[PDB]
């Protein structure tokens, strides 16, 4: 069919390393890029080595310069947990609800978090963001005064 978003649009040879970018449509971080030359004039093919931004399985691709590769938006949410449970994340927010979606330990991170949490400590979760599917990433710690 058709949707959806994001994304955008962006010329193959604009992004560098850290950026992101759709690959099969899978959304990606840059890890390396180069610029070959097979041509002829005046000519230059972009070879983006990136990893995606949730299970990592490294990508390529070989696109000529010019063309016009899909970069993703990234949302870096840094939400509460709540509780586990489960079954799942759950969070709570800054403000506000929220989640009931989310579900990744993943992990050693799920071990770690888990082991977290059930000791004690309220701990601050970030979560990704690729187009619509999301997960968590980041375990850390408040700083709580008043």
């Amino acid at each position: 069919d058709a949707g959806s978003s994001a994304t955008y649009p962006m010329q193959c040879s604009a992004l560098r390393k850290n950026g992101f970018v759709v690959i099969k449509s899978r959304p990606c971080k840059i890890v390396d890029m180069s610029t070959s030359k097979t041509g002829k004039h005046g000519h230059a093919k972009v070879h983006l080595v990136a990893i995606d931004i949730f299970t990592g399985k490294k990508l390529e691709d070989l696109s000529p310069s010019t063309h016009n590769m899909e970069v993703p938006v990234v949302k870096r949410n840094e939400y509460q947990l709540l509780d586990i449970d489960d079954g799942f994340l759950s969070l709570m927010n800054m403000d506000g609800d929220t989640k009931d979606d989310v579900k990744a330990p993943e992990g050693e991170l799920g071990d770690s978090l888990q082991t977290a949490f059930d000791e004690g400590k309220d701990l601050m979760v970030t979560i990704i963001s690729a187009m619509g599917e999301e997960a968590a990433i980041s375990f850390k710690e408040a700083a709580r005064t008043d």
